[PDB]
């Protein structure tokens, strides 16, 4: 059905573009931190990728909250690096402040239940994961509609409150 | 559960304007539906949520949207809570319907049912005028939901619906 | 299932309202004492409070008999506590001298075979259980019709007579 | 699975009525209430006191539009013999209620009063309505008998709320 | 699965009326002796009492032949005791010289293959078993026709000749 | 094991009659009683004195409208050879009783007399009425023979109650 | 489906008539020697005794080859013995020089695949088995048609020349 | 595999006279058929058998019988083997059909298929004009079959017909 | 298992970039013409475009042989388009004279057995399919090694010879 | 699925080398590259051109540390006879490469080149690395043959890739 809160988040592992470079990352690496893992359908189509860029520009709001924000797609790492190295006016991302994770085997976005079998693209999900790897928040949007940084930080603040 | 798919059907007994009516999703065809879940009656944050939505109900009326609240509690718990006034830990008199899922069917169909306590996680679902599910939100039980954010999403979906 | 007498009574464990407080209780707590476990369909109803109050006012008849009465419903412990705190004039229970057990996962009502798949409410069952946790008597009433204290008392007296 | 909003299990069998063999089924009793009670065996101590106690009170059930049937796994011949046996000698005297014989153990298993530990049914009592729907379930451990008065009370309540 | 002569007789354990009183018995209680186990449909009937009585009157023949005769029906022991206490004039057995076995759970007559599923009654069987607990003779009659003590004596002698 | 209220199992086989092979069925004998009896093997000791004892008494079964048939797992050829032989050498002399061959083991297995150890029948005797309904089952351990007069008695009793 | 050469012959065990006397024989007994195991449908027939006698008269031909001939049929050992007591002029075997093997339970005929489900009799098979119990030659004839001792001998000779 | 039953149907490429021709058992209705198997082409004891059956072919023609040789080799191996003279180790050009069982159906359906290699045991099967199996012979690979015994058998079956 | 020649080739249908535009194409579109379907692991990779390009420059060779060449990978058509608008000076494709087919759903590469479960990319496959949709030639190269235009031309010619 | 980066299917069988029978397997060839190629049948038209073409060039592969092996569903005897037959006569001359008989169909089935409609292998070609890991896969429909120069090119490319 749906992933449930108060259950361990699905393990993910994969190639990510981090600071213009390819790195193998997984969920276990983030132990001790909150994690916002959000998905988007594709590279090189938005047609203005304002949403991911919004999370990249607000990133210190998350870093001060002891939270790591990770963007993810079914595109490969090369498509990711290419999209990132392209400047915003030209349609690209510009250079992002968050990791761009590529799941090319579809298994990650399937593990989080956001995978759409029609286009082979992920619906835009957002998942909040606690320092121990437990799932807290599940947000899944239809593709045409984006997500809010403020809401994400409100939720995060609430969970960190219930924490202490 | 996924967006852009037909929303799971539900039929249930509900408290509407101080009395029982059986309602189903098919009845709301032609307008959006916000269906939200809460763990139990006679609790702390849940009534704050429900009262928040019911007090903002005109915002949903102007958007042609119908908000419904749901619990695994019986319609009798629901009605007793509806009759209890705000200051005494009641709901006052609610301007949105209270759906009772006593067979656990609706919570399970929407995948918000928690096998641990027999209660629902706090789910919120935006369903389109054709009965297609546009949005899925699921909150861990300690944390509530925003009416503002819901309205934002609703406005986005209605904007994209041309 | 219909349960049969002279067999071990199904184990139950759950949260209950006792003295207006949440406790966790189970059948094995009552070893050495008889247990009358009776069910009713729902809180904030009509015949159920008359039943429960009738059994509550008589609690010393059961206690002098070394027997523990427990009421059970599919309602939560919050609905139970809310009803219990409501006075009789306002339609509540006044204040109950017997434990009000919430079976919210349906497990207890199902293990005793009194669960109704139709409305998700228990039929009015009543079960007498000896200090060894063995089932003694079975009474299951249709929802409109209630149960008698003096009859349960009679049954109890009989079982304790043939006990030793 | 045995629960009292449902149609009662249909029984059919040979019975002793006024000292003769007569085949009866549940459907012959449409329009009336039925109290169907089981006892472990013929030619015992506790059981005849129950059968005699109910048969002596038979007018209370007749006044209530109800038919009382006793059932055991014994053959109809054992039934007949016990019936012919004088009250003083441990017999039933001549019964005013039908004595149902379940030799195949189908009716005891149908009402779930049969225990494989021995060949006998528990002391069951089932109140069934004019439409053949089950109302009351009672199952006693074998040493402990049953009350006529409680049966009358139950009957009165069911007939009252109907 | 069919029960045959050279195979070990099916074990049975049940309640019996012996000399007026209740006692639990089993086949192994009878090891060291021959056993004639005969079934009848029910207590308080017509053809059965003359038969069982006819066996009980000849009981000394079986005794002197080192044989134990056991009668079995699906009735309980209270029915058995009842029928045994009833004097013969009334249609009772008078007091039997052989045990009356009760199989209420139907498992004994089912184990010997004599159980009718049309009613809860046993077909009229007879089984000759040896001191080692092995089957010897199997005889099943239609209910309208009774059994002969003479033929059972002949069979018993015939087996005791060979073993 | 067989019960005697039921249709007797159907057999079809090669029989030796008057010293010649003929194909027989149980249905050829309808309207008549039938005694079907089994023996382990040809060219043995007890079986010939049995079959001969029955063959000499054939007139007794004739007057009762009953047909006696001997059956074994031997072929029709061993049956024939056994017949043509003289009673001094162990043979049967010449039989008035048909010798049925069960070479497929069908007829013995259908009557439940088949021994899997040596692959041949115990001593069965089955009384079947004119309608093909099974009446009497008798099964003897191999070393012990059967009574002609007990069979005649049973025949008379069944015919009596008929 | 059918037995195969260069694979261990199916083990057989049972009662056989040897020199007018019953014996219990099996294929293990004959290890170290060749075996010709042949089947015939029934005792007291026309062609089968022709075959059997033809093989019995020449037994010394198989003895000089270190080979044992064994005849087998679904008839019992008693029918076998009776057939072996009968003169050849009277339709019997005379007194046989080869083991006459009864397979009553039809195990041996079925293990060798020759069993006819129709009449309950074996087709006329012939099997040649080496000193290690390994199956070499397989011959199965329709029932009206018999076999040659000459050809059997030929086969044996070829196997032994190859051995 | 018993001889009262209809013989398993075979279909396949045969080499007759040096050409590829499709044949099947039902082509042969009304005649007796002896089907014999051999392990492989270009082997030592097989060509002698096959040649012995071929030099005697008319013995089978007088009896209304068709002899067919069959193996698991391809029709190209059959052709190559059949063209080659015996002085060079071939069959010369011979009078009976050479059936290729490449898909190994025919050998498996007749129970002559060995699974240690891909070859058929030397089977010999006699089949009546109505396509019913009469005689079953299976020899271990080192040992060959007689033509005289085959004629004898065929005569016996023809007589009992 | 691997595909075989002389059997109907798996039907592919997908979204493709032709002349800088999106168009839905399938296999049955190409009836009457031969089809060379070749797979490559990913867009925006290091040297793969040199192979794809080598095939692109030679398109006339295939066109005069009545063959249609199709390039296919698991990238989205958006990646395809971006890479096909990138000049080779940047490492892009220049512009392709060959249709760029996008198998996002992994269906085509799975059905053609060239999909590998390790990185979620296709191996370097090549499939020669006659005008009736019958598989004729199968070539599968390990990712590090490219293929040849000339051997493909030779095979194409051979199949066109034996067709007549 | 049969894919490049996985270890190649292990094959074992009787092959002909220098007009002589050797049993070989894949495990023999560790340390060397291996080109395995399949053809439908012996004594055909197209296939001998291929086999001879690969053979006459054998040293080109030997110098590249590669072992070229040909395989068909024919026996080793067909292989041998075809190898003895002169080229002018349509034979193989004398092979400089191993000729591998798959008579059990196993090797051909393991490489997915087996054609059920035939019993003959499609013409496959498989390049295997020294470590036993597959590299290249090519399968032709039967009428179309394969190129030696392209094989050499592929080999060069792989070895240049790894070194």
């Amino acid at each position: 059905m749906v992933l449930l809160p108060n259950r361990p988040a699905p393990e993910f592992k994969g190639q990510a573009v981090i600071n213009g470079e390819f790195k193998e990352i997984c969920l276990k690496d983030y132990r001790g931190k909150y994690v916002v893992l959000f998905f988007y359908p594709a590279d090189f189509t938005f047609v203005s990728p304002t949403e991911i860029i919004a999370f990249s520009d607000q990133v210190e709001e998350f870093n001060s909250r002891n939270c790591q924000v990770i963007a993810c797609s079914t595109d490969s790492q090369y498509s990711h690096l290419a999209w990132d190295n392209l400047d915003r006016k030209s349609g690209g991302l510009g250079h992002m402040k968050i990791p761009l994770l590529a799941d090319r085997k579809q298994e990650i976005s399937k593990a989080y239940g956001v995978f759409d079998e029609e286009d082979g693209n992920a619906f835009r999900g957002l998942f909040i994961i606690d320092p121990n790897g437990i799932l807290r928040q599940i947000t899944i949007n239809d593709k045409p509609v984006g997500r809010s940084v403020d809401e994400t930080l409100r939720l995060l603040d609430a969970f960190q409150f219930v924490e202490k």
